């Protein structure tokens, strides 16, 4: 009779990067009345918490909170050890990787470069050619140069290959910048965790859970019940077919 239902956030609970609509939170809390509720997302706490609510409301709202697909954890409000990437990579192949890409990068000449080439996170590398620093007129710029150049996608190709088979995947999204992540660091992560909070069924809702989307894994993993949604409103027909029949 302990069931979680597990929510990605971006076109699942939200419009992709937006504040919820009032009317799926509120239908939230009344799920709350039948089982945990929780989220994972690929995003910082900071973001998730903005989207989801005011202040840090979303981690009492919410009976998990897991930021950086689960290397950040709230459980019942309280915030648990994080895992770091140096720790699981080791120093020698997380400095092979920052030194392969400052070179790669120094030989792009792009219109305009600012700062913050790699950011260091908690799940993964961050690597922006332009540099997370600009504007958003700049971001539009290089993004238009990026379609045309396949500057991200050539990139991605010459990490692909020199680091095959050391365990690194890449992302295939985003605008200024791709992820570096460990294999499994993935939205699985946060799976490990919850093996061990005794819940006979987990229930997992995403709108990427094609191949190639960032729910394909924790979707199609045994641990989980998988279920496609494609906008929030979908996502609570969903609920209220299976929790409120
Ligand atoms: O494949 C993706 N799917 C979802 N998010 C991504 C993907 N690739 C990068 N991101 C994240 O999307 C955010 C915004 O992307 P940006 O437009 O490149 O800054 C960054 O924090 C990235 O870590
Ligand atoms: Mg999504
Ligand atoms: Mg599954």
């Amino acid at each position: 009779e302990r069931v979680l239902c597990l929510f990605d956030v971006d076109g699942t609970l939200t419009p992709a990067r937006q504040k919820i609509d009032p009317e799926v939170a509120a239908f939230l809390q009344k799920l709350r009345s039948r089982v945990q509720i929780g989220v994972v997302g690929g995003s910082d706490y900071c973001k998730i918490a903005e989207q989801l609510g005011d202040g840090d409301e979303v981690i009492e709202k919410f009976d998990y909170v897991f930021a950086e697909n689960g290397t950040v954890q709230y459980k019942h409000g309280r915030l648990l050890s994080k895992q770091t990437i140096q720790n699981h990579l080791g120093e020698e192949l997380l400095q092979d990787l920052i030194n392969f890409c400052l070179s790669y990068m120094a030989l792009l000449r792009l219109p305009k470069k600012r700062g913050t080439f790699i950011e260091f996170r908690n799940g993964m590398l961050n690597i922006s050619p332009i540099g997370r620093s600009c504007t958003l007129e700049e971001r539009i710029e290089f993004s238009e140069l990026d379609k045309k150049e396949k500057i991200r996608e050539k990139f991605v190709e010459a990490l692909k290959t020199e680091f095959a088979g050391k365990g690194l995947r890449f992302s295939r999204g985003g605008m200024i910048s791709f992820d570096v992540f460990p294999e499994g660091w993935d939205k699985r992560y946060c799976l490990d965790s919850l093996d061990q909070d005794s819940f006979d069924t987990i229930h997992f809702f995403g709108n990427e859970t094609s191949p190639g989307g960032n729910d394909f894994e924790i979707f199609a993993d045994p641990r989980t019940v998988g279920h496609s949604v494609v906008s929030p409103q979908d996502t609570v027909q969903r609920c209220r077919e299976i929790f409120f029949p």
